[PDB]
RNA sequence: GAAGCUGACCAGACAGUCGCCGCUUCGUCGUCGUCCUCUUCGGGGGAGACGGGCGGAGGGGAGGAAAGUCCGGGCUCCAUAGGGCAGGGUGCCAGGUAACGCCUGGGGGGGAAACCCACGACCAGUGCAACAGAGAGCAAACCGCCGAUGGCCCGCGCAAGCGGGAUCAGGUAAGGGUGAAAGGGUGCGGUAAGAGCGCACCGCGCGGCUGGUAACAGUCCGUGGCACGGUAAACUCCACCCGGAGCAAGGCCAAAUAGGGGUUCAUAAGGUACGGCCCGUACUGAACCCGGGUAGGCUGCUUGAGCCAGUGAGCGAUUGCUGGCCUAGAUGAAUGACUGUCCACGACAGAACCCGGCUUAUCGGUCAGUUUC
């Protein structure tokens, strides 16, 4: 299966703080990923995109929609991490293809 | 058939699989902590709630601006002798509406480029221009004013007929005159070259009078020979109205240490609400010592001062009847990919308790009007 259940989301601020204490890190000039190993036996993810880097609400929502997808469509191929994903200033004009071509070569860095 | 502009609908459609979030409903599970029947005390359809209780199945899910921080209103909690003061708003006339700083029709501004109106007071001081004397109306008559208008000047012969003087700005005032900006026109022996200065006909006042719902309007009847220019997005007055906060408002069900004193003020203090500020006016209340909880869930929540259709009333804004009708509500916070046709080859952009306006953003269509090729 390739569902994306509530159980797979970092729902609370403490869960963000934990991965920031000990992150393994990968990122481009525009987009970046942090993660720590976890005991739950499957991956998890949490999103934050700064209103400072990406203005107007139709944008940001696009970056959520596309990045939530590229996680669940790869769910079984990376270790049982807890992950955080954050947008730098330079993302807000990349087309849907231009995020998706990057997130693959970004996850190709996670040789752990 | 040649350019805009106003109004309309719209700014994408359908099919495949891979998913996200609620709705409805069927059995599934716990539980009975309702009890129908009350039993076998299982809990049976359980009478009944709720949780993945759990699996189906059906049927749904971003605006005309959802943007803004701007005006009006609901709802809820809180505050409230109020007599002043302070501080914001709104200022032709009628109507609409639940209310507005919104809408409609009229009046007056221009009712055209007024296809546009911050449409009460112009005096209570002050600033007209920068520059005037044109600075509020101030007054250099600018060429006159000598115009013999006066004096008196003196030269004409005593001059009395002729020139000058400007005398005293010189009947001016703004007759007339360049210089800016200007307190009535245009005429008439306007008389010394002259003016409401007299006298026509117009202004313009102020009072009648006829229209109007009323702003207002009419040479329609008297009129003063007549008496603020302009400007309050100018400081001024004048009239009327103005109490906080936010859906994590608020409940309800929970969950809990409320423990010498206090700031021994007494007495009442001075604390704080009235209240920005004073005047009362109310309440009395102890700078904390002797302080932990809750940090949850349910509800408020999507039915709207709504929509549609048929028929009355109205110049319009709107609105009276009589039939119907309704699956965004999330809570790290709910919409991707492949394909083949539209070109409009797809702009600006998004919900957060809800309803009425206004403002701002916006590739481009296709219609209907309406001024133009
Ligand atoms: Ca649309
Ligand atoms: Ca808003
Ligand atoms: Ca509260
Ligand atoms: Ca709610
Ligand atoms: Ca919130
Ligand atoms: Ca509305
Ligand atoms: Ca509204």
């Amino acid at each position: 299966k390739l569902a994306f259940p509530r159980e797979l989301r970092l729902l609370t601020p403490s869960q963000f703080t934990f991965v920031f204490q000990q992150p393994q890190r990968a990122g481009t000039p525009q987009i970046t990923i942090l993660g720590r190993l976890n005991s739950l036996g499957h991956p998890r993810i949490g999103l934050t995109v700064a209103k400072k880097n990406v203005r107007r609400a139709h944008e940001r929502n696009r970056i959520k929609r596309l990045t939530r997808e590229s996680f669940r469509l790869r769910q079984h191929e990376l270790p049982a991490m807890d992950f955080v994903v954050v947008a730098k200033k330079g993302v807000a004009d990349l087309d849907n293809r231009a995020l998706s071509e990057a997130l693959e070569k970004l996850w190709r860095r996670h040789c752990r």
